[PDB]
């Protein structure tokens, strides 16, 4: 077992706050914001040895990233940014930093009660997305 096993499973989005403003701050275009904001994704998290895989499945896009903690990788985001990503564990929280074009955003994933809580931060703007077990 690892502690990261707490994240493993299939999760469904049940609430989203301030996601449009987060996307605006990130630089997402109008039409993409509207369609992505409407999405109600499932997040599927799995672990196999040192490799963590996070999938997002929705009517908008199906994305998948696989990574090793602390080890940088190239990611193409759902809004088609090409970013350099590093994901680490900090006191039980998965911290995902994306860097592109001199900009940076941080996505934190944490377990709270029976929920998985995702905090998306771009400068001073924070969006909170809450998922429950599917
Ligand atoms: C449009 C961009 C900024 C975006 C889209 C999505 C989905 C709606 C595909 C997500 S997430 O996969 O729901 O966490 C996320 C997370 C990783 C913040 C970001």
């Amino acid at each position: 077992s690892h502690m990261c096993d707490a994240f493993v499973g299939t999760w469904k989005l049940v609430s989203s706050e301030n996601f449009d403003d987060y996307m605006k701050e990130v630089g997402v275009g109008f039409a993409t914001r509207k369609v992505a904001g409407m999405a109600k994704p499932n997040m599927i998290i799995s672990v196999n040895g040192d490799v963590i895989t996070i999938k997002s499945e929705s009517t908008f896009k199906n994305t998948e990233i696989s990574f090793i903690l602390g080890q940088e990788f190239d990611e193409v985001t759902a809004d088609d940014r090409k970013v350099k990503s590093t994901i680490t564990l900090d006191g039980g929280v998965l911290v995902h930093v994306q860097k592109w074009d001199g900009k940076s955003t941080t996505i934190k994933r944490k377990r709270e009660d029976d929920k998985l809580v995702v905090e998306c931060v771009m400068k001073g703007v924070t969006s909170t997305r809450v998922y429950e077990r599917a």
